[PDB]
């Protein structure tokens, strides 16, 4: 009974240090590891639940689960109900609940055969899910006992391979280590560092299968949890409350798994076009005069800038919905002037509301108190913590009245200063003291029987009391949703205040965040290590349906170097959300603050991003309508090439653009993986060294001097480009161009989505233009999917064709010789001047 292979041992003492005698007294096996692997582990006979009265419904199945021997945790729920729902051909859903008591549940909005088959083990109870096509076991919960106690849930499964991604937010490779890794989900204000619970929690994984198929698993549970990965390979979910609410997504393609997951949690929100421009912020722009000089200095040096930001500097004594009458006396005028120049404005908003001001002197607190918007303690008074303004209360964003109060505070402040979005920081929620000014009571929520591996060893560390009261439940159950609930409140407040698409960037997140807001990776150091770590983290958030993500360009903490800032701006120009942000005590890192050569390299990176904005916007449209990723790992695009599975220091934009950054000091080259096919050097496309890599699926060393980032265009793709501007207000008025990357057979395809860039309900109202581009047999045509006033007058003035083997003797536009074209025999590039409209059918041809 104790003969269990080391890698297959499941921990029977996850709760405490245990002796051999105590371990054997639990009915467990004690075998020291020979050098982590648990010494105390479950025999195959350890008591679990027994399946009884399995029954069939039109939805799927129902059963009773009965435990007859208690576990070592208090308050086992001895009788459970199993519900299995065969929802779609690619989505299986099952729940395990207490049929005698409603338990906390996360609030969530709602040949012919399924891709899965399901069977059950009777005793010990397990759910077994096969992929029907090849018989592969994806889920098998029989591998370890089911635990279901009031404050401890444990469900385990075999994994189909050593390759698993997800379970944000942690500083990790994209593929998680299965070598006895404990991953803790408990939203926490901590500067990103490995092995720590960070700002967000996403209880979703995507698991690769030999051959390139994949499945995903979502545990819809917002409690503090540990996820334990072991090398058998296997996974254990360990949650401190709620229920087991499990979704399995059958793929089979990794991109399909992500789309199926986003079908449940929500497709990403469509950002405004201006949100894809460059953002510039620091902590320390201490006046409107200084903030105006940033825009002036960027403009003078020809650096594009769409959005100027301020941190805490604008506030009166670090209070929300105020501005100081010293440095920021003319704040409204500053923001109005930004709008006059075609730029937008963003500023920080914290959740905590100053509670110490004289009564009647600070409306956000006074009105919050009147309407009962705050998280309360045992006696029903507001829980008071300590943040930037001093003593503060914390809004309860599960309370419908708090949502109305937040809408009013945002709308009233927007009447004073017309800001264009909200930067919501510290929404873990972050507390500078432990729990509250009055400490926390001694109860089972504050001191639970199982404490997951959180930094500081307590649920109260850097946050508010776990037993504090919210409208829907205790903070214990709702903590991991706090940031998400603020993002939802802020999204609605901005819609009501401005009547156009909201732009919310949030530190703390939960599963489904991307439906409402974007994210930045928080207080990263200005280091080569953190530049390199940003690529896996940006890819991970794209898999989790938060495509609007980035890191602080040049890093937040510490002082950047000029070389690091060049490399970080080059890579950061490919973050879907691109902001340079800087800490209070740091040396300046605005693009105009560097040497002339560094400025040139940073200007080129920004110029290329701005040229690509129509393409990036189209990629966001595909995320919003079809649950696609914007920035994606090579394995999402080439899953059948197992060499891609561990690549996380390269990224794709969509299907076609491969970015291979330098991520180390002193390098003038980079080695990157090129999947099978032809990859054209984007340097061969004119914008205002081998021309093509012919890959069999291999590593290629590329020249990468300080002024260069490697970007390659996949053969068979067409990308729309637009002319330059210092803002998207300017760039959106410029003529467009196509980059047409031909296959060997002369084929290529691409698309453009265009709307007014900011209106609500565009797709519902049909207020957009959608065009497909097709290259075939020495011709390029457009196919008009939808043409409306928004996009009709888009000018196409240049067509660049890559992979043209022989110089043409004639180039025609709608049957007439073009005014001008150039062919380069060295690079095989045909560059064509044209006078066309995206919204009217054209035919360009050469021979
Ligand atoms: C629930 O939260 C409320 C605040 O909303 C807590 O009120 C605080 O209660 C403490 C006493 O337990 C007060 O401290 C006292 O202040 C007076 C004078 O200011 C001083 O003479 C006493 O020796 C003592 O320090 C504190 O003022 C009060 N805070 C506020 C904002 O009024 C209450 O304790 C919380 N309940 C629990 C069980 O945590
Ligand atoms: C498993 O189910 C049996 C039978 O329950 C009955 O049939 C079901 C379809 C449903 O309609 C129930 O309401 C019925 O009671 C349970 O055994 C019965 O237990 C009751 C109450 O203890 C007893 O009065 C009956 O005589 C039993 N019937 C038989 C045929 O044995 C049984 O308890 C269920 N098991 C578990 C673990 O819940
Ligand atoms: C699901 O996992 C369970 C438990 O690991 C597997 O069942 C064991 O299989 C071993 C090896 O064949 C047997 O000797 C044991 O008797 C089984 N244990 C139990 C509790 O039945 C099971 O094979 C897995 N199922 C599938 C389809 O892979
Ligand atoms: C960041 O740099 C701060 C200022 O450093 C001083 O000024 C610049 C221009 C350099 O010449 C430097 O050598 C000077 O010492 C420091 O006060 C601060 O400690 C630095 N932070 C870190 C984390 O190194
Ligand atoms: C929040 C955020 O992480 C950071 O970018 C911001 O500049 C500061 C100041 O507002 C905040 N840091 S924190 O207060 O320490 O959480
Ligand atoms: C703007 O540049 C001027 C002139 O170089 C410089 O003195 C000033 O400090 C800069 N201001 C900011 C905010 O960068
Ligand atoms: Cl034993
Ligand atoms: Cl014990
Ligand atoms: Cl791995
Ligand atoms: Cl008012
Ligand atoms: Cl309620
Ligand atoms: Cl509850
Ligand atoms: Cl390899
Ligand atoms: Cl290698
Ligand atoms: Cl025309």
């Amino acid at each position: 009974q104790c003969d269990v292979p080391p890698n297959s041992r499941f921990d029977c003492a996850p709760d405490k240090a245990i002796t051999q005698e105590q371990c054997e007294a639990r009915g467990c096996c004690y075998i020291p590891a020979k050098q982590g692997q648990p010494w105390c582990f479950f025999p195959p006979s350890y008591p679990s639940y027994k399946l009884e009265n399995l029954s069939s419904s039109e939805m799927g199945y129902t059963a009773t689960l009965t435990r007859t021997t208690p576990t070592f945790f208090p308050k086992d729920i001895l009788t459970l109900r199993l519900d299995v729902m065969m929802e779609t051909e690619n989505r299986l859903h099952f729940t395990i609940k207490d049929p005698a008591n409603r338990r906390y549940e996360v609030p969530l909005e709602t040949a012919p055969s399924p891709l899965y088959s399901v069977e059950f083990s009777e005793e010990p109870f397990g759910v077994i899910v096969h992929r029907q096509l090849d018989g592969r076991v994806l889920l098998n919960t029989t591998v370890a006992p089911l635990f279901f106690a009031d404050q401890f849930l444990q469900l385990s499964t075999s994994l189909p391979s050593q390759y698993i991604t997800g379970l944000a937010e942690h500083l990790s490779p994209l593929m998680l280590s299965t070598s006895w890794t404990r991953i803790t989900l408990w939203n926490r204000d901590l500067a990103p560092t490995p092995g720590a619970n960070l700002y967000g929690s996403h209880p979703f994984y995507l698991a690769l299968e030999d051959g390139g198929s994949a499945h995903g698993v979502f545990l819809l549970n917002s409690n503090a949890m540990d996820v334990v990965l072991q090398p058998s390979p296997a996974l254990s979910w360990r949650s401190t409350g709620g229920i087991l609410d499990v979704y399995i997504f059958l793929g089979p393609e990794p991109k399909s798994v992500v789309q199926q997951y986003l079908d449940v949690v929500g497709y990403p929100f469509m950002p405004p076009y201006w949100g894809l421009g460059f953002h510039l912020c620091r902590w320390g722009y201490s006046s409107t005069a200084i903030t105006r000089q940033v825009v002036e200095n960027m403009t003078r040096a020809h650096f594009p800038l769409d959005v100027q930001w301020n941190d805490l500097d604008y506030m009166d004594s670090r209070r929300d919905f105020t501005f100081n009458k010293d440095g920021f006396r003319d704040f409204p005028a500053m923001v109005q002037e930004l709008h006059q120049g075609g730029r937008r404005y963003m500023m920080i908003v914290d959740p905590a509301i100053s509670s110490s001001g004289p009564a009647g002197s600070y409306r956000p607190y006074d009105e919050g108190l009147r309407r009962g918007v705050f998280i309360t303690n045992e006696t029903g008074q507001p829980l008071i913590g300590k943040v930037w303004p001093g003593s503060t209360a914390f809004p309860d964003f599960t309370n419908p009245t708090a949502l109305a109060w937040w809408e009013d505070m945002v709308a009233e402040f927007h009447d004073q200063v017309p800001f264009d979005g909200m930067w919501i920081d510290m929404n873990e929620p972050s507390n500078f003291i432990r729990g509250s000014e009055d400490g926390c009571p001694n109860n089972e929520l504050e001191n639970p029987p199982y404490v997951p591996g959180v930094v500081g060893g307590t649920l109260q560390a850097a946050t508010i009391c776990a037993s504090s009261h919210q409208f829907l439940s205790t903070h214990y159950n709702l903590h991991n949703l706090y940031g998400l609930t603020e993002a939802i409140a802020s999204h609605r407040a901005l819609v009501k205040a401005r009547g156009t698409r909201p732009f919310v960037i949030s530190r703390s997140t939960f599963a489904g965040h991307g439906r409402y807001a974007g994210h930045w990776t928080g207080d990263v150091w200005s280091s080569w290590e953190q530049l390199a770590s940003s690529v896996p983290e940006i890819l991970q958030f794209n898999l989790l349906g938060v495509p609007l993500v980035g890191a602080d360009v040049c890093g937040f903490l510490g002082n950047t170097s000029e070389e690091l800032c060049v490399r970080w701006t080059q890579l950061g120009a490919f973050y879907p959300f691109m902001r340079n942000h800087n800490s209070l005590l740091s040396l300046p890192q605005e693009p105009y603050s560097f040497s002339e050569p560094a400025q040139q390299a940073m200007r080129k990176a920004l110029t290329l991003r701005y040229a690509l904005l129509p393409h990036l916007y189209t990629l966001f449209h595909q995320a919003h309508v079809a649950g696609e990723t914007v920035a994606r790992p090579l394995f999402l695009e080439f899953p059948k090439d197992s060499s891609t599975w561990t690549v996380d220091h390269q990224l794709l934009w969509g299907e076609a653009l491969l970015i291979t950054p330098v991520l180390q000091a002193g390098k003038a080259e980079v080695t990157g993986y090129f999947p099978l096919g032809t990859w054209y050097d984007l340097q061969t496309v004119p914008i205002e060294r081998e021309p093509a890599i012919h890959s069999e699926g291999q590593w290629v060393t590329l020249p990468a001097p300080l002024d260069t980032i490697n970007v390659h265009l996949r053969a068979g793709y067409i990308i729309p480009l637009q002319g330059p501007g210092l803002t998207t207000t300017e760039s959106r008025q410029q003529p467009m161009a196509l980059a047409v990357a031909l296959t060997k057979g002369g084929e290529a395809r691409g698309e453009l989505f265009w709307d007014d860039g900011e209106s609500l309900e565009v797709l519902e109202r049909g207020a957009y233009t959608q065009v497909i581009f097709l290259a075939r047999n020495n011709t390029i045509v457009n196919e008009l999917v939808r043409v409306t006033s928004e996009g009709a007058g888009l000018q196409l003035q240049k067509v660049t064709v890559l992979g043209v083997a022989t110089a043409p003797q004639q180039v025609l536009s709608n049957g007439v010789p073009v005014s001008n074209f150039t062919y380069s025999p060295d690079t095989k590039v045909l560059d064509i001047c044209v006078s066309l409209l995206m919204g009217e059918q054209f035919l360009v041809s050469w021979c």
